[PDB]
């Protein structure tokens, strides 16, 4: 909690990933509102009044958050961060940790634009999700070439109070985007389509909504506090001939497995084109 | 609290509620008793390791509460029924978990013994052992309004709870009851797609699981439409919404429409057998 | 209360759009059709001879249309766009803005074109759709190298009077065309579709395709009024286990949303590859 | 000057209620609405309005001239059986609920008074912007004047026509129905939008636009829906591709699908309920 004392945090990018972060780490009390500090060219956006009720300093100048911040987090959509890396390179300094959270985006590439400017720039890149706005986030970090040893302990402390957190090879990245990155949208469209199904059997919307949510959570509380295997815990509530069993039959006839391993593949292999366009 | 509470039927059901129950500090589990034909399974060495009563006498068990829980398969319930219905005293409120089975058929069992047996029918699920159950309730045409207020207050200490009209029960089996089933089914799937992509199985899992705890939180906790809670996910070109592509393309949707409408009319149909 | 007493308006081409938006501009009164021009190699057209009942100038020459305009619209197909910009480049003026309305086709490519015969061409790119015949278009531009800035504006006041009009980036282009270039051809094909259902479950097709046509139209039009998001919407419709939830679920099953992502896709790609392949020319 | 009762306080006594105030044919205030439960968002939203409201049907049925049937279709028999002796020789009966018969609803009635004055009508939420689109069947003792009464305040909201009452089902299917249908594709289409880079926001604006401008195009066309598409695709170009793949998922045919999955299910519904 002493890394926390008087450290100063920034985000480049004002918007949905920002929000989530600042909320989740005030919500924690790891940071005071006022020591964060956000920036964005378009202070027009739902997210920039969000975090200026939060008590969040915002501007629209990229320089300012930089000459603010201890740990500053990269919160723009991957294609603008070389623009932002040779907008701010100049003013980096040994002091920053630079906390990449874009998809795709790759400590070399990051480490490489901003070493023309300062030799040893110390570079975290990091892989989320939205849910650390309610501080059940999941997250994966991994270490650049001159981030310090405390660098990487900072960063899981930080990132902890709003969620898992471990560190990772980089060469995890890509796939944890499609898994836990894109998650929660998955986790979203099933739960739509699991409110209509209670609705099509006779459930009102708002109940069938709170009962398909609470249910989800507390089968995935389940399984992260269980050393069972996830099909045990399927066995465990189909008894038989009985009306579950009867369920996951018709979600095996649709191949309901397969779609969810196409959609991490899918996830993960556009993360991956997207880099490869970037760097070419 | 001065309140003991039986479970009838010593399984999965009767150890989550207990643990839960427990856990919660509610109950103590010295003032809980179960009963079971053998009490040598292993939810029965679970309930004994926790503190809880057993015995093979399913009378014991009514002699020992004033709330009792029935929480054998639904087939059994009428043979329960008639073995202890002359056991029944005013003071019990009898809570019937069981899939499909109608306060009508509970009621009518025990009033051919005792005159105004208090009923309660509930639909929970197996996550009231790490207390975020989903649970609904319907009270009987006997059930005092403190007895609605009490099973909600107690329910309510081991996940959500609220009261229904009972016509809804079925088909928030289809939903709740059997939803924990489908979600295990997606988190070995995701675990499964990590692994293709090149996580280790013991990693993909714990952020499956995470992934998906916290998607559900969010939207217990935000006022919004889960499909605006999806567009904030997505960039435009990005990896989210070609994921989000695929599972459109198979029919996801429609699928997990069917399993909650295959569960309920399963549901409704084991029902309509232990009518005939 | 708009309008543009010193603008005289042209169209290169006399085809659909050039009809759509000549009777939008007319019927919004922004414009009176004698200060509208239009050519065409071909004045045998349905849309040349409406254009002529509407008042509108017709003449076979390229020229005349650009000696005429002060705004001059490009409204002929991608790959007549080069030709034209060769055969008019010596005639635009300093007073001209050029405004191309072709699928695909990029600034750079026709600022690159004219540039060889004058220097600094004010060239606006835009993307529309037929509704602006009915003064419901969808409409979005981008504004070139030497565009001043009342150029966009002046644009954007023209086109906001037939639908709505908004300014992007260039490379957002190909993509609106795959959703509201090519959207009313969407919207189309799946009334013809519910008036089939409609007259397969005892609805005469005149009453199938009214109720049809103006189901489509409220809900549009809710959605554009409304700040909720049309699942919400679309939940305020079904009744629990109602017939309208029934409905949605065999939609589902189908994957009719898939359907609709798979053809903005592919109407945003095709623009794309056609575009590449006049740049390799 | 005419006073207007929703029996329901719901998505469409609101819609309607709303329609109809914008379109300044009625006062809020002579509007009088009534639901058991008082605490709905529907019920709140009438009430900033300046729409009465009340829980009980009675008083709804003395205030109102007219009085629209607004509730779920199997609540109508109980609600007829509730204030069937309200009804009084004045009252105009309109029924908005899916399925149910002219015929089933003058039987009660007609227990009470001998000649009940009946309208049933299909509509749909668009009324709210005043788009609505509605047909309407007279029943056995409705007065020409009552038929035209009704024509002309639905028209207030939108298009409205009169219809044999054989053809509501289907019109249920098709534009009651059909903003839900309609929803869910202007869903999908931004979801399109922003595979391919276009911001969220933009690309609901669009995609919605786009659907409006062309449903008011054939509306104000005399040409055919397939001619209109063809003045859109030109030869080897984007539409006509993105055309293609509507039709290889068979686009039109589950649109079909749907029309007669709604309008089958309504028949469904009511067949059970005259079974009851
Ligand atoms: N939202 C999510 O689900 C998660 C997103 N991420 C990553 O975070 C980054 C942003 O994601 P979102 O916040 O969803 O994007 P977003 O689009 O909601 O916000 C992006 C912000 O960047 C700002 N911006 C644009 N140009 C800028 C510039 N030149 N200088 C400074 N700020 C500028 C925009 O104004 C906007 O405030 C992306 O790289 C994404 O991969 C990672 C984990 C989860
Ligand atoms: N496990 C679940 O996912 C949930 C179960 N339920 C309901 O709870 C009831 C049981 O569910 P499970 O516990 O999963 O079944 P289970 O089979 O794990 O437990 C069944 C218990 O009943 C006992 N039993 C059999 N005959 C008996 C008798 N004559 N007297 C006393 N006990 C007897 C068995 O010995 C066993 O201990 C069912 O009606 C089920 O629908 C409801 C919600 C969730
Ligand atoms: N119709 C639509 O739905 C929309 C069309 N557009 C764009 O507008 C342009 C034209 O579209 P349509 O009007 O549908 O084409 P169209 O084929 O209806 O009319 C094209 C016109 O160009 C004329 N033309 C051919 N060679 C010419 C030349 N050398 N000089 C002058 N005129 C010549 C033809 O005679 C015809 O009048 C295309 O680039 C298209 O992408 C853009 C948005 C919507
Ligand atoms: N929502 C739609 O899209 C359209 C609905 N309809 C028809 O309108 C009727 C209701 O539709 P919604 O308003 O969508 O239902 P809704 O469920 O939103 O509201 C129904 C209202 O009935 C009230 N209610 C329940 N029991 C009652 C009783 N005994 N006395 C008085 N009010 C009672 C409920 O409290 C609620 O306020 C249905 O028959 C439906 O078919 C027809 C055209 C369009
Ligand atoms: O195991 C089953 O099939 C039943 S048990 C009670 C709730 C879920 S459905
Ligand atoms: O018809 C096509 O293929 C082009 S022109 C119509 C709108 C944009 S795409």
């Amino acid at each position: 909690n002493l890394y926390f004392q008087s450290m100063s945090v920034g985000f480049i990018g004002a918007g949905q990933l920002a929000f989530a972060l600042a909320k989740g780490f005030t919500a924690a009390g790891v940071l005071a509102a006022h020591k964060i500090m956000a920036s964005s060219p378009d202070m027009d956006l739902a997210t920039v009044s969000a975090l200026r009720k939060m008590g969040v300093k915002l501007t629209p100048h990229n320089k300012e958050t930089v000459q603010h911040s201890d740990v500053l987090f990269l919160a723009v959509k991957p294609h603008i961060i070389p623009f932002i890396l040779d907008e701010i390179g100049a003013d980096i300094e040994d002091r920053h940790i630079v906390v990449s959270c874009a998809a795709g985006v790759t400590i070399s590439s990051i480490e490489k634009k901003l070493s023309a400017f300062r030799p040893a720039p110390r570079v975290i890149r990091c892989m989320t999700n939205t849910p650390v706005v309610v501080r059940e986030g999941a997250t994966v970090y991994a270490t650049g070439t001159h981030a310090q040893v405390e660098d990487g302990r900072l960063m899981e402390q930080l990132l902890s109070s709003v969620g898992f957190c471990t560190e990772v090879e980089e060469d995890l990245i890509d796939a944890v985007t499609g898994l836990s990155g894109s998650g929660p949208a998955y986790a979203f469209t099933a739960l739509d389509a699991l409110a209509d199904g209670g609705v099509k059997m006779g459930l009102p919307r708002r109940l069938a909504v709170r009962l398909g949510a609470q249910a989800l959570l507390g089968a995935a509380k389940m399984l992260l506090h269980s050393e069972q295997h996830p099909g045990q815990l399927k066995d465990n509530v189909s008894s038989p001939g009985g009306a579950t069993i009867h369920a996951l039959h018709v979600l095996e006839s649709g191949g309901f497995r397969s779609l969810l391993i196409n959609a991490v593949e899918a996830s993960c292999i556009r993360t991956r084109e997207l880099q490869s366009m970037a760097d070419q």
